[PDB]
């Protein structure tokens, strides 16, 4: 079964995924407020995606006969100076999630927890893909984001980015 | 536009819908832990439903040019003595949500806010339906929930209840 | 190629999967004899499933140019006091198989045998699913198995459980 | 109902069918090890066929309210000097199974057990067909099996023989 | 991100996959020159396969923000005494690739690089399959390759082997 | 048959096509590294195209009973100051390939090698088309490539250019 | 229009194609007589193919307002010591046809006859393909043609070779 360190780290990551989903929702509100409807739509879709990462951890914990515990969730509210600054923060947050998944994989390996190591492989692969997506948005903003016209085009791309 | 009281009450209800979704998720974990997989599945579906109520309020606020603000969310964790006690609490919580929606409708009418009164009609109708559903579950538990066999049948019904 | 410890442990697990398939067949005979036709059908299906786990190990060994060796198989015959006692034993046996797979994964990692570690990931995932299934049956028996009526319903569910 | 001699002989044949299935599996491993992949595939298919003969006896015993008992199964491991020697042994084993079925049919007739005599007719017919198949393979090996080229062609035929 | 040892080993393997693709192309030319058109077609298909292994590594490096670097590629030209000698060399080369992939997986594990360990699992599985294929060709040549007639049949099989 | 000068020039062009394919691959890596994903995708597709030109020469040589010889391939690695500079170099390289094809056609005509002159006509026509494509990209960069916004649009066009 | 040398060479080649078709027919009769029905069928198909080459020249001459003239055709009858000797002669004859086509292409170029040079390109390409086909048959006979069994397999392949 799951060792106490692993139960703790899995619950911690479940709650971080929940917080992250709400952070992406709040960021989408910043985008709507500042007239970036396409960026807002993209971040709403990503908020839904990250909530499914929360659910996958929740269900793994219940499968193993452990009771997942949703923690107090701090407010994700923040101020952003620009669309570029916001997406820089989204990318840094995704890098944090990737790091915490790698730390969880390392904990599973050092605890000789092969079921949890196997379970975490989905997160390792998916975080690789999501980091690549957010890096591409950062690159687009670096290239064309220094004018209102460029931001207009990037926003329109974001409205349908990743289907 | 929206008056300050209405902005405050709409944000408050948005955050209550978010809390409620997580409460239903946590209740589903109690059900899984105690072997009621059908009740767990039903509560997971209802958690998803209530999150859409949160999203509808979030989007109304952004439509009106107001910035919705996700608050600190308290932990929904609680202990329950029985499946019946849990569902009694779910029903009481739905009654609370219904009351808060009625208070919001009254606030809209007294503030002469006809767009918000119109927007809230969806919640009035939907809460009526959801209360009816949870009352029916309470009635089933009152009738047949006093044996393990009866709980087995009710759990199986819950696994597919409301599609 | 495969180190001697790994050849030995893989052959051992292949023979344990074979024994397990026959154990589940024998348990199904107990169920038929005591009038639990649905439980019997379920255990016959699971006996077929576990035999495929044997075959997957057999084929891995032959792929690597090693000769798998089917051992002497002890009789799986046993007495059971009740359907609940039988399924408790089935679940404990599945937990044993899960443990032996985890020990094999650990042996592969400590022997720096990355092909075998990769091969074993299928077993880690599948054993997780099968343990969850047998835990759910134990939970149903704990809830409703204390009457002949309840056993009648559980048997009927088992007749088609997991398709 | 079944007389004690008939219960004993039916259980004996059930266990012989089980042993035979594993013997054919082990023979397929010899074929894989020596590079005869088509012969290996054929023997794996025949191992599955013979296991169904075991299951048919198991189910007949349970139908009649008798508890079939899976015995200790001796290891089928053996050495073979050639593909021809292996298939000679497979054919001799099938002839043994045919003889034991004929002895069972005779026992049913002398015990005035008409349900078991009727049940055994399936085995009489099927063993006739399977002996014919293995005799044809022996004949092919006698004709063309004295060269590596001939063995190559026979192996390729075996890979799809009997669909 | 990727540690310097891992960047170096990944680039090294990318270039080894590129060299291998060209080696298989050159071997196919030997086959064409000596009249083995089916062997030539098979090796051309395998050259295309191995180039895709190069591309997968190239793309992983670019995904991680590292610049893959195609090295100077030595000529793969060699002399072969026979079709059997050529395919023995192809099989030994595939075994080398398998070893280098295992060394890369070990480096990822010892460097606590879980994204790269995950990425490499595709190579571990695929190399297992490709080694099995080339071992089967070696076995066919050992059996039937000692006559011109046998080589004729093996060449015809190779023309469509593995679709 | 082929005269020695023609064998030499055909092998030389085969190896130049191979080098060119890898050069286009390496250029695509520069594009990925600098955030031009559409340019990267276009150059990856063109790398695949040019490899087919290599294969067509390889197969012509083998058809004529000559053994094509893959040479040592120098590293294509280079530095580029800008996307425009990179594509200027791609266009100049395509012009070099066109020139070498024209020199080969002239060599075939002066050697009275009508089969090789006929074979080369495919390259004459295809190089005409590919030069036209790369000239059009140069023209787009000259027109709109002097801003980050313009480069953003050109990159997006390149992502699907020439299907 | 056509110069006298070109009219003469085109008529000469038309008559050589006619003779060749009949030669292939006569060779097919040798094959039938010696029991090689598949080789006979292949040569009958090739006789039909070569007659179409005759017709294409005939029609070119009539298109240009020149009267093609079918010459006296010498008997193609010959003796052959073996199927291999026959196909060696077929291949040498195809090489002769290829040479005469190259001489015709050279004559067209030196006579500045660009319509005839264009017309002949079909023959240059087609003769390349047909030489490759007959070289492959020679290679099969060299490999497997030294036994009656091998000749049996080659004959069976020829029966459907090139559709």
């Amino acid at each position: 079964g799951l060792k106490p360190e692993m139960i703790e780290k899995l619950n911690e990551q479940m709650n971080l995924e929940l917080y992250s989903s709400l952070l992406y929702q709040q960021m989408s509100a910043w985008c709507s407020y500042h007239g970036f409807e396409g960026a807002a739509a993209f971040l709403r879709r990503h908020a839904q995606e990250e909530m499914t990462h929360m659910q996958r951890l929740f269900d793994y914990l219940t499968d193993t006969g452990n009771l997942p515990r949703i923690d107090t969730i701090p407010s994700p509210f923040a101020e952003y100076s620009s669309l570029d600054e916001l997406f820089q923060e989204t990318y840094k947050h995704e890098q944090l999630i990737t790091q915490k998944i790698n730390e969880l994989a390392h904990a599973a390996m050092t605890n000789q927890d092969y079921p949890t190591f196997n379970f975490l492989q989905w997160y390792v692969a998916e975080q690789h893909e999501e980091e690549k997506l957010f890096k591409s948005i950062i690159d687009k903003l670096s290239l064309a984001g220094k004018s209102g016209e460029g931001l207009y085009f990037i926003d329109k791309e974001l409205s349908t980015l990743d289907t």
